[PDB]
């Protein structure tokens, strides 16, 4: 992956003050654009959109996974659990559970997806599955937020993000449902205005999955971008910065993101 003309991401990324990492590609005609798309970012919550494919792919040899009841307790609920909490009453089902992961990065619908699954060390072997060779997660939620500088437990990169996110959205990994189920749920994302979306002509429709670590500066955001007559887009923005108490920024994600899509 190399950018003849980074010269605008370099730009920013020294007023943003961190590292900026991208990667996009035009599924129709194989253009890219990277800056730092091989190196290495916290995933932070964007993992749980992986997780809930990994779910579906799990459904596709477990009849009835997606419909069964979790009753769940209290001692659940981690901070920034918003679905869970109103729920905790009633249970979720695994769908319910996956789709609050994915479009509102409820905490304790991921660890209790992920423990289904075999905890991150599971999430991850699916990943490998598919050929993502980047990927992995170490830990659980809240403690994967860490985003140590140099510490590599629970990243990936901006590419073999979209390259994975390109397989089980747009090619075969999963199948025909469980993939429109997939996109679907990306596209009912409410956490991602300010980011992806924010760069995104309103008449592009777009599924979403964002990340916030809290910490080092570090938050992201992926994508499916559908442009008008056109095959789609699939796009990765992941920042990071090296002091703990360097302040994230949803404008620089959106900035990245709209010279990728004017670089395509
Ligand atoms: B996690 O990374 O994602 C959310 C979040 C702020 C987002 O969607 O950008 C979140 C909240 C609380 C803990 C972890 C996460």
């Amino acid at each position: 992956s190399t950018n003849l003309v980074a010269e605008p991401f370099a730009k920013l990324e020294q007023d943003f003050g961190g590292s900026i990492g991208v990667y996009a590609m035009d599924t129709g005609s194989g253009a890219t654009v990277s800056y730092r798309a091989e190196e290495r970012f916290p995933l932070c919550s964007s993992f749980k959109g992986f997780l809930a494919a990994a779910v579906l792919a799990r459904s596709q040899q477990q009849a009835g996974l997606l419909d069964t009841p979790i009753r769940y307790g209290k001692n659940a609920l981690v901070p920034w659990s918003p679905i869970s909490e109103k729920y905790l009453t009633t249970g979720m089902t695994v769908a319910e559970l996956s789709a609050a992961a994915v479009q509102y990065s409820d905490n304790a619908a991921a660890n209790l997806l992920l423990k289904e699954l075999g905890g991150p060390a599971g999430l991850t072997a699916f990943m490998r599955s598919i050929g993502d060779t980047t990927f992995r997660l170490d830990r659980w939620e809240l403690e994967l937020n860490s985003a140590i500088p140099g510490d590599a437990r629970d990243t990936s990169s901006p590419r073999a993000v979209t390259e994975s996110l390109q397989k089980l959205t747009l090619g075969s990994a999963l199948a025909a449902p469980q993939r429109q189920q997939f996109v679907d749920w990306l596209k009912g994302n409410t956490t991602g205005n300010h980011r992806i979306r924010a760069a995104v002509p309103a008449d592009w429709a777009v599924g979403d999955k964002t990340g916030t670590c809290g910490v080092y500066g570090t938050a992201n955001d992926y994508a499916v971008v559908w442009p008008t007559g056109r095959a789609p887009i699939v796009l990765a923005v992941y920042t990071r910065a090296p002091n703990k108490d360097d302040k994230h920024s949803e404008a620089v994600i959106a900035a990245a993101a709209r010279l990728a899509l004017e670089g395509l």
